[PDB]
């Protein structure tokens, strides 16, 4: 008889805790839990205060993203799980290179049980009414600027554009990444360059919506593609349960939709994508580190990933049996393609781990700013991130 005492975050909000809990105690009868709720808001600073002084009142810790996972593992808070997970013999392969992604000189620290990544949805009402064909799992970048600058005209409510680069750096940045070469925390940004070109192109041309208007307006990519006036838009798998749920209300009017696996660069394989992550992991003061371990195992491994699923959160583990659940949901697109995009061929970390990641992002999305509203140069503005990252201490 064991109370494993699990920190996390917004319980009521999240519908997967509650049932991996009930899926777990049906076969382990013996263990119960005691959710922890530390809140959203800054769940990082609650969960490092709750594991000071060496702590041990919690056994589960939840690491809500790339951050709060590297801070754990400096201020040395959570086990090494690397002998555990290899000697459960545990395959890395379903999780798409993010294991490798989360090993930090040698060593694992977490688990990943829910991982979104980023594809293309499209509008297929629009691509029918231009006859254009819809958009295939093999697009390079340029067959996608292409199709986005066919499908964008109209006069009216024929007035239409190709896609939607919502305002985040990511939407330009992340094509970047997708070769291996380079990562967004370290080094020379000068191989952003024709990233932001395409993306300037787009905006000077109309056939996206622009930077400076999506900036003063604050308007959420989900209401244009709502809308019913955006032919693609490259965003993260969560964008999936929701097309699905304003469908069903009424709220979304692109209801003939579909996705595609996110665009590659030349050269490099269709599938290969971004990520962000959650994960689970041990307390290094828990008393219960084998119940604690078995858990998190089930809850990233398949079993748990069936679960995740289920609620229309995209698990880690992308898999034949995590595809069929997600596609199986009413409302999903029922076309081959959407289906075949579910399951990666490699995800790099949106973010590497690195302990200035916050300051990052400061320097990058001050720069991506004012390139996008025309106020520096391209090799200006990334030379601004290149000095910028260096210079912090
Ligand atoms: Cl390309
Ligand atoms: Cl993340």
């Amino acid at each position: 008889a064991v109370t494993l005492k699990w920190a996390l975050w917004d319980w009521d909000k999240t519908a997967y805790y509650k049932p991996l809990i009930e899926a777990y105690q049906a076969k382990h009868p013996n263990v119960k839990f005691e959710p922890m709720d530390l809140g959203s808001q800054d769940y990082q600073q609650m969960i490092s205060t709750q594991l000071t002084g060496g702590s041990k009142d919690i056994d589960i810790v939840t690491i809500k993203d790339v951050p709060g996972y590297t801070n754990l593992v400096r201020a040395g808070n959570i086990a090494d799980l690397s002998g555990f997970v290899k000697d459960q013999k545990i395959d890395p392969a379903p999780y798409g290179g993010l294991i490798e992604e989360l090993t930090i000189d040698g060593k694992i620290y977490s688990l990943p049980f829910r991982s979104d990544f980023w594809i293309v949805y499209y509008n297929k009402d629009i691509f029918d009414k231009a006859g254009v064909p819809y958009p295939t799992n093999d697009m390079t970048w340029a067959q996608f600027d292409e199709t986005a600058e066919k499908l964008a005209g109209g006069m009216g409510t024929n007035k239409t554009y190709g896609a939607l680069l919502h305002t985040w750096r990511s939407t330009v940045q992340l094509p970047g990444i997708l070769d291996g070469k380079h990562t967004l925390v370290d080094g020379d940004y000068a191989f952003l360059k024709p990233w932001y070109e395409r993306a300037l192109t787009l905006q000077k041309d109309g056939a996206i919506p622009s930077y400076a208007f999506l900036k003063t307006s604050n308007t959420h990519y989900s209401a244009l593609f709502f809308n019913g006036t955006i032919g693609m838009l490259p965003m993260g798998t969560w964008f999936v349960g929701t097309q699905i749920a304003k469908v069903k209300s009424g709220e979304s009017k692109s209801k003939n939709w579909g996705i595609v696996k996110f665009p590659h660069p030349d050269g490099v394989p269709a599938g290969t994508t971004a990520a962000q992550i959650s994960g689970l992991a041990v307390n290094s003061n828990s008393q219960h580190k084998d119940a604690a371990l078995d858990f998190i195992k089930f809850v990233a491994g398949p079993e748990g990933a069936a679960v995740v699923a289920a609620t229309g959160t995209f698990p880690a583990l992308k898999t034949a049996d995590v595809s069929a659940k997600i596609a199986s949901t009413p409302g999903f697109p029922q076309d081959e393609a959407s289906k075949e995009a579910l399951i990666p061929a490699k995800a790099y970390l949106e973010m590497a781990v690195n302990p200035n990641a916050a300051k990052i992002e400061v320097v990058l999305n001050r720069a991506h700013d004012a390139i996008m509203t025309d106020n520096t140069s391209v090799d200006d503005g990334l030379k601004e991130m290149t000095e910028g990252v260096k210079a912090i201490k």
